[PDB]
């Protein structure tokens, strides 16, 4: 039910706020240094830093300007925060290998 | 970050949106991209009608060449056009050119 | 044509043909109530465990399952949990990825 920092427990999200967008909550994407990313979107999340400004360049979903968003503990990359969109018009991506699931 | 489709498992580059031709599809038990060209695949098999989502076209499976992967199907034997290929979305991943 | 042996004495474990996706996928990044943090990855099947203990539904990950620790039956290695009491599958195994050692049948 929580989804904690993987590397050092910092609490991040909760199961109950995953986010189906465009029929699903789970989006497998790469970026241009080819990377590829499980990224599980949820409607809200906790315990990140957003790091710059948003940015719309490569944006994986349509309509979204990204920021970075680091574990706000531990400094690990977690993903990114989404705004500047519409229904909604924010929402994170969160790699769910870097991610822990458990207990309330 | 939505040009490439490349297969979900390994990053072989299989399509691009330029060759794009949402279908939301049941099998008798599917999110399809229908595409006029790829590449990185293995079509495996005989051409076969049953249950083609598609009208007067017969599939033959579409496999990753890299990994393996089943990524959709190729479909042949229709009119306008003869022959396209039917991916599944959920078994791509997305990214920049 | 791969198998999952016990990394601390070798004994056959489970086989990749065994992999089971649980919600989607077969790797679980997971933590207990004490805040340990495991990798596992779930398998339909394994062998040369052994179960100790009443099985538990306490704090499972998998819901509608019940857990039992699962220990090398040849060295007492901890190699993860197995799950019961559910339905499709109604059993299987979740094993602590870093503690198995992958190789040829
Ligand atoms: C700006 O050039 C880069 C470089 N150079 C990079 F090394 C990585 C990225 C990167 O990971 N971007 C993500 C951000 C989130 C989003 O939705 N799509 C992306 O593609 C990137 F954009
Ligand atoms: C009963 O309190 C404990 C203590 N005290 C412990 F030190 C460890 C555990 C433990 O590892 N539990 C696993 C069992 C397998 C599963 O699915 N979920 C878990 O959370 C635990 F439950
Ligand atoms: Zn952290
Ligand atoms: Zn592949
Ligand atoms: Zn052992």
């Amino acid at each position: 039910s929580i989804f904690r920092c993987r590397q050092c427990g910092q609490t991040i999200s909760r199961r109950d706020w995953l986010l189906p967008m465009g029929g699903d909550h789970e989006h497998v994407v790469f970026n241009p240094a080819g990377m590829i990313f499980r990224v599980w979107c949820f409607s809200l999340a906790q315990g990140l830093r957003l790091i710059g400004a948003p940015s719309g360049e490569f944006s994986w979903f349509k309509g979204y300007d990204w920021t970075i968003a680091l574990c706000g503990q531990c400094g690990s990359h977690l993903g990114w925060h989404y705004e500047g969109g519409s229904q909604p018009q924010t929402f994170f991506g969160l790699i769910k290998d870097r991610l822990a699931e458990g207990p309330a």
